[PDB]
This record gives structure tokens, sequence and C-alpha cells, in this order.
DNA sequence: CGCGGGGGCGTCTGCGC
DNA sequence: GCGCAGACGCCCCCGCG
């Protein structure tokens, strides 16, 4: 409290102070992904928890799909899509299935958390 | 039924304050 | 030195041919 002092934070609802230079950077990040922000279109009011929500946002409303499939040539607005539709061409398929009757495979865990669902 | 496409969220890395 | 942002990865949910 003179001279040595705690380490801090500034965002809402936390503690604001912490006790190991580490273990409040890594802290640190955790805001990263909550820091507000709001829509930047000339017609929307909507709000997000980082830059990277907000500026994938403004791809809804740009149409910007940049991330182009070498093979397709589909353009995805998003890398994890992109991924994604990636292991369409790569076979890739591991969330198998662990039914007591069942190994089918697939390669996205919403597509296997469907498969359970329909099992 | 396989896959497109948007929401929310944690996070390492890099940059800027 | 820390904080924020930019960018990568996933889970989750919905809709379509
Ligand atoms: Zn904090
Ligand atoms: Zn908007
Ligand atoms: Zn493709
Ligand atoms: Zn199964």
């Amino acid at each position: 409290a003179s001279e040595k002092r705690p380490f801090m934070c500034a965002y809402p609802g936390c503690n604001k102070r912490y006790f190991k230079l580490s273990h409040l950077q890594m802290h640190s990040r955790k805001h990263t992904g909550e820091k507000p922000y709001q829509c930047d279109f000339k017609d929307c009011e909507r709000r997000f928890s980082r830059s990277d929500q907000l500026k994938r946002h403004q791809r809804r409303h740009t149409g910007v799909k940049p991330f182009q499939c070498k093979t397709c040539q589909r353009k995805f607005s998003r890398s994890d899509h992109l991924k994604t539709h990636t292991r369409t061409h790569t076979g890739e398929k591991p969330f198998s299935c662990r039914w007591p009757s069942c190994q089918k495979k697939f390669a996205r865990s919403d597509e296997l958390v469907r498969h359970h669902n329909m099992h």
C-alpha cells in the first residue's frame, strides 16, 4: 500500500486487485473477450463482447466473405466455417459415436450431438 | 441428414498506450 | 508493464435441399 503495491484490474464486476504478475496477466486476457461493443452499421443496435465478434457481425451486414475455399472457391465469412468445410475434402471425421451399437463418425461436434439425438 | 451460416466465448500473440 | 485488439478455434443452434 506504499512503494510496494498489489496488481489491479479495471474491468467491471472484477476484484480489480491481484497478487501475482502472471496470474493477473492471464486474468487480463479473460476480459479481452468481455469488452462491451455495439454494431457500427447504419441501421443496427446489437451488442458484442469483443472486437472480433463485432467485426464478424459487420460481415453479416457487409456481405464480407474473404475466406475462399482453395478447392470449391466457395467464399465463407469465418475461418471456423472454412476449416469445417475444409474437412469435407479432408475426410477428417474425428467425432465418432459412443453408443453401444455404433461407431459412426462426424466432422462436427454438433453433427455428433445431432446423431445422438436421432440414435 | 449433411452442411451452410450466425452467436457467444476462451485464448495465445502481437501491438499500442 | 498491462491492456486491448486482432485473429484462430470450438461449441451451440437453426435452417435448407
Ligand atoms: Zn478483471
Ligand atoms: Zn448490426
Ligand atoms: Zn471446398
Ligand atoms: Zn451412433
